[PDB]
């Protein structure tokens, strides 16, 4: 089965200044997830859900990022392919959890942020993990954006942002696709990183200022590929590739968003175990095919806010979250 685990976000200042009360109640011994759904003070009914790790309001990145991503890293390094998605409401904290955010008043370097998310964590790590093992190694990164079933680079320096890209099938994988004119950029250190993630945060902008509500209606994929290579005692070369899937789906609240449509029916699809998955109806489920019920480690990482005012959406997400669970994939 793939992974799936649920975060709730803190309240903001304007629900502390409101004196907000949670509606979620997260149990990580128990992987639970209970929310209140009516009822007064001394009573009350809950809907509960059990998920493979919960990750309460006040969980830091970094508990994330070690009891999430750490064994994934650790897979992609061993030459699996792995995604994390992450789903969820627009203002739960996906791009929160994915990216994260700078500490303010330049208190900590890009490194060092507590607020870093698992994109900067990652590419970090990936220098620490491999820094004198004996195994030679070069990154690679891309960032290919999903809006409105049309495709958009947002690290290709010479390109516009408003160019759309062309997706074809890969002669050499049936089910694979061809990404026309997608920079793959070569990430030499962990000294080239954080210029390469602010290059893509103006690209982005530059999208925002372009097109509707770009930042909610968007999907995104942030792709790491590690190509490796050992050499045994007696001068062998081993190779190992790895690649990471970091993505940031559009909000899941109820224009028309077919890849978002076509990730839910996929999904029942597989976990219905209908012969016919329908991943040719979107470009997101062309591009992730793989990840789901294919031969790449999948983990959803699925967000949901505390406040009452969210609960239908919120229940909505912990369901089709839930349902997920069943998906099975078969990992190299
Ligand atoms: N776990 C968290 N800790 C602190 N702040 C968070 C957390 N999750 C979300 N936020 C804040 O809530 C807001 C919405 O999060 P964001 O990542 O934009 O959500 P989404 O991408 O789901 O719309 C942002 O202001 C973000 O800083
Ligand atoms: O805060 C920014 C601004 C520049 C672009 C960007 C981010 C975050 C980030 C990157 C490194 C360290 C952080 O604390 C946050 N995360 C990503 S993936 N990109
Ligand atoms: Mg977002």
């Amino acid at each position: 089965n793939i992974q799936v685990v649920v975060r709730c976000r803190p309240f903001n200042l304007a629900e502390r200044k409101a004196s907000a009360h949670s509606i979620v109640e997260c149990d990580p011994v128990r992987k639970e997830v209970s929310v209140r759904t009516g009822g007064l003070a001394d009573k009350s009914s809950r809907k509960t859900y059990t998920f493979d790790m919960v990750f309460g309001a006040s969980t830091k990145q970094i508990d994330v990022y070690r009891s999430v991503v750490c064994p994934i890293l650790d897979e992609v390094i061993m030459g699996y392919n792995c995604t994390i998605f992450a789903y969820g409401q627009t203002g739960t904290g996906k791009t929160f959890t994915m990216e994260g955010e700078r500490s303010p008043n330049e208190e900590y370097t890009w490194e060092e942020d507590p607020l870093a998310g698992i994109i900067p964590r990652t590419l970090h790590q990936i220098f620490e993990k491999l820094t004198d093992n004996g195994t030679e190694f070069s990154v690679k990164v891309s960032l290919l954006e999903i809006y409105n079933e049309e495709l958009f680079d947002l690290l290709n320096p010479s390109s516009d942002v408003s160019e759309r890209l062309q997706m074809f099938d890969d002669p050499r994988n049936k089910r694979g696709v061809i990404i026309k004119g997608l920079e793959e950029i070569t990430v030499h250190n962990k000294d080239e990183v954080y210029q390469i993630l602010e290059k893509g945060a103006a690209k982005r902008t530059t999208a925002a200022t372009l097109m509707n509500a770009y930042s909610s209606r968007s999907h995104s994929v942030f792709s790491v590929t590690i190509h490796m290579k050992e050499t045994t005692i007696d001068g062998e070369e081993l190779v190992k590739i790895g690649k990471l899937n970091l993505v940031d789906l559009a909000g899941s609240e109820n224009n028309i968003n077919q890849s978002l449509l076509t990730l839910g029916r996929v999904i029942t699809a597989l976990v219905e175990r209908t012969p016919h998955v329908p991943y040719r109806e979107s470009k997101l489920t062309r591009i992730l095919q793989d990840s789901l019920g294919g031969r790449t480690r999948t983990s959803i990482i699925a967000t949901i806010s505390p406040a009452s005012l969210n609960l239908e959406e919120t229940l909505s997400t912990l369901e089709y979250a839930h349902r997920a669970k069943n998906i099975l994939n078969k990992p190299e």
